């Protein structure tokens, strides 16, 4: 039933989901001049080299790419976590136009998409559990902005119009997930919760300060997808993004000076 249009859009979610006016949601604005050094996070280890993808899909709120999550493959570690995170999948949020699209603002900047790469943290057994933990989910959050193209991004662009509506998925394996990151891994942490529902509040987000370039033709490709399945009034899949939600009694850290 939730959506992003006008009558089911993010307003509208609280009265399905009350947590959204919760004391930690998700997105939030990150004031750069307010958010403090922190010197005892430690760096980030993002360990992709063995992730397995398995499978992209249209979800008909995103697309995401799953890997397998059986053993630990793909994790995240260090920077503000304790403990082991595996990587589950990764989707985008993105806008009708280049300057919309992000999630999470940067001093209220708003990026072209942003890409979540999702992880769960291996002390609870299984996603599921994870998520009604606060310290379940640790989400990897990449802002998007229009330039350059990044090729480690073009095989999932090239596959797109094979899940353009809600229910769609293909083979996807072989991906290799560091090719869409950033040459640094400083970052900004806050603790926060999913931005879509159930919104539950069991995510470490970890958003880092490089955004990766991507083309027109690339981020152009991501709106061609459709919110709707496959026989049904055709509404584009754009603007599929949370706006920034009250900050409340959070600081936001950061991993550099
Ligand atoms: N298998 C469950 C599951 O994965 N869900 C979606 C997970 C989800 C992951 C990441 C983000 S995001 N955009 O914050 O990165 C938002 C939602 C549904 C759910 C959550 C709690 C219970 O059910
Ligand atoms: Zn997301």
């Amino acid at each position: 039933h939730w959506g992003y249009g006008k009558h089911n859009g993010p307003e509208h979610w609280h009265k399905d989901f009350p947590i959204a006016k919760g004391e930690r949601q998700s997105p939030v604005d990150i004031d750069t001049h307010t958010a403090k050094y922190d010197p005892s996070l430690k760096p980030l280890s993002v360990s992709y080299d063995q992730a397995t993808s398995l499978r992209i899909l249209n979800n008909g709120h995103s697309f995401q790419v799953t890997f397998d999550d059986s053993q630990d493959k793909a994790v995240l570690k260090g920077g503000p976590l304790d403990g082991t995170y595996r990587l589950l999948q990764f989707h985008f949020h993105w806008g009708s136009l280049d300057g919309q699209g992000s999630e999470h603002t940067v001093d209220k900047k708003k990026y072209a998409a942003e890409l979540h790469l999702v992880h769960w943290n291996t002390k609870y057994g299984d996603v599921g559990k994870a998520v009604q933990q606060p310290d379940g989910l640790a989400v990897l959050g990449i802002f998007l902005k229009v330039g350059s193209a990044k090729p480690g991004l073009q095989k999932v662009v090239d596959v797109l119009d094979s899940i353009k509506t809600e229910g769609k998925s293909a083979d996807f394996t072989n991906f290799d997930p560091r090719g869409l990151l950033p040459e640094s891994l400083d970052y900004w942490t806050y603790p926060g919760s999913l931005t879509t529902p159930p919104l539950a509040e069991c995510v470490t987000w970890i958003v880092l300060k490089e955004p990766i370039s991507v083309s027109s033709e690339q981020v152009l490709k991501f709106r061609k997808l459709n919110f709707n399945g496959e026989g049904e009034p055709e509404e584009l899949m754009v603007d599929n993004w949370r706006p920034a939600q009250p900050l409340k009694n959070r600081q936001i850290k950061a991993s550099f000076k």
